[PDB]
C-alpha cells in the first residue's frame, strides 16, 4: 500500500471488559486528512503546548444499545447503561449502522487507516465481531487500522512507562485530559497526542498500518 | 396541539456555506446533533449554561463547495474551497445523502430539525442541495421549526435574536465557538435546553413537514 490519506481516530464505549464478551455502547470516528496532520504547528518546549485540533475534520459519534447490561464497571466510567440507552430509543448495532459506517468512512480520500488506542487488544477485535454478526460483508475489508500505543511508545522511546491514553497525554503536555472514558472525548484526546509529532506519526502510521479485514474478532 | 404528534427526537442543525442566499450558495460544513425528548428533560441569575445531554448522536461533516466562498464567509466560518480541497473534502453527494439517511434512521420517529434561522436558510439550503441528487431526499418523512421563533415565543414569557445574542443574553457568556457547524449546533442546543419543557412544547406545536420547505434556488 501507499501513504495513508485519512487517518480516522476511533474510540469505542463498551459493555465491559474482553473477558465479558463485551458490546458496543458508544463510537466515535474522526477522520482527519493528512494534510491536516503534517500542517499543525512542530510542538516546541518542555511541556509543549496542546497542538490545535485542525478546523476541517468528519466526525460521527453514536450511542448504541448493547444486547446486555454494562457492568457496574463500564457503567460508572462511561456513564452509560443499557436502560438509559434503550429509554432514549437507541438501536442495536445492525445493518443500518454499518451502512451508516461505509458512508461516513466513503467520504475520506482513501487509502485510509483506523487509529484506536490499544486497538489490536480491544477496538479491532470488539469491532470485527460486532460486524461479523451482521449479515451483509464488511465494510472495512478495504480500510487499515493501527494501535497508537505502539506508535507513541516508538515516539517516545525515540525522543516502564503507562501508555495509558491519560497518562501519555499528561506526560507530554503537564495538562489533564477531559471527558475520559466518552468515545468523543477519548478520541479527541488520541487526536492531542498524535499532534505531538505530526510527521513522525504519520510515518510510522505509513509503516505499521494493516488490513482491518486481519484482524481476529476478539470472540465468536 | 399536536399536528403531527410528540416530536420523540430534535435534531439540532446548522450549515456553513460559501456565502448569502443571492450567491445560491453552497454547503462547506453540515453538523447533526440528535437529542432524544427525554434527554432535553434536563433560578440562577443568570443561569449557567446547562449541562448537554450524555446521550447524544453527532454528524459534522466538511465538505467541497463548486464554487470559492465569499470572503465574509471563508472569515467567519475558517472554511474555504482551496483548503476543503487540498483536504480532499467531496461534493456534496448520493453518499452524503445516504449517510443522512441512516443516521436519520437510528433515531426515534417523529423527528424534527432545529435550526436558527432555519425557515430562512438552512433548510431551503438543505433542500436545495439534496434536490439536485439522484438519491430521492432522506428527509421528506421528517419535521422542522425555527429556533428564532421559538425563542421569540419564550422570551416574550418575561432585541436581537441572533443565535450569538441571545446565548450571551441567557447566560452572561460568549458561545464557545461560533460559526463552525458544530459550534454553532451546540451553542443552539444550550438555549433551547433554557426552558425544556415550554421549548419543547413549542416545537410540538409548530413543527412542519420538511418535504414543504421550498428550495432556496433551482
Ligand atoms: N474497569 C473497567 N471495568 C469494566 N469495563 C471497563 C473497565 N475499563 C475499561 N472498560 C471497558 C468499558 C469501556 O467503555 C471500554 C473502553 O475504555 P476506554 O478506555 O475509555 O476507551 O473498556
Ligand atoms: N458576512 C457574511 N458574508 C458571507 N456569508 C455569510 C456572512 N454571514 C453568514 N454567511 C453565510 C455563510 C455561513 O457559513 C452561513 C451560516 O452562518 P451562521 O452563522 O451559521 O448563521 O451564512
Ligand atoms: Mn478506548
Ligand atoms: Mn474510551
Ligand atoms: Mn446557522
Ligand atoms: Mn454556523
Amino acid at each position: 500500500h501507499g501513504h495513508m490519506q485519512t487517518l480516522i481516530f476511533l474510540d469505542l464505549e463498551a459493555t465491559g471488559l474482553p473477558s465479558s464478551r463485551p458490546e458496543v455502547t458508544e463510537l466515535c470516528l474522526l477522520a482527519v486528512h493528512r494534510r491536516a496532520l503534517e500542517n499543525t504547528s512542530i510542538s516546541q518546549g518542555h511541556p509543549p503546548p496542546v497542538p490545535r485540533p485542525p478546523r476541517v475534520v468528519d466526525k460521527l459519534s453514536l450511542c448504541i444499545a448493547p444486547g446486555k447490561a454494562c457492568s457496574p464497571g463500564a457503567s460508572e466510567i462511561t456513564g452509560l447503561s443499557k436502560a438509559e440507552l434503550e429509554v432514549q430509543g437507541r438501536q442495536r448495532f445492525d445493518d443500518n449502522l454499518a451502512i451508516l459506517l461505509r458512508a461516513f468512512l466513503q467520504r475520506q480520500p482513501q487509502p485510509c487507516c483506523l487509529v484506536a488506542h490499544n486497538g489490536d487488544r480491544y477496538d479491532f477485535p470488539l469491532l470485527q465481531t460486532e460486524l461479523a454478526r451482521l449479515s451483509t460483508p464488511s465494510p472495512l475489508d478495504g480500510t487499515f487500522c493501527v494501535d497508537s500505543i505502539a506508535a507513541l511508545k516508538a515516539l517516545e522511546q525515540a525522543s516502564r512507562k503507562s501508555y495509558s491514553l491519560g497518562s501519555i497525554y499528561t506526560r507530554l503536555y503537564w495538562q489533564a485530559p477531559t471527558d475520559s472514558h466518552t468515545a468523543e472525548g477519548d478520541v479527541l484526546t488520541l487526536l492531542s497526542i498524535c499532534q505531538w509529532k505530526p510527521q513522525a506519526l504519520l510515518q510510522w502510521v505509513d509503516e505499521h498500518a494493516r488490513p482491518f479485514s486481519t484482524v481476529k474478532p476478539m470472540y465468536g
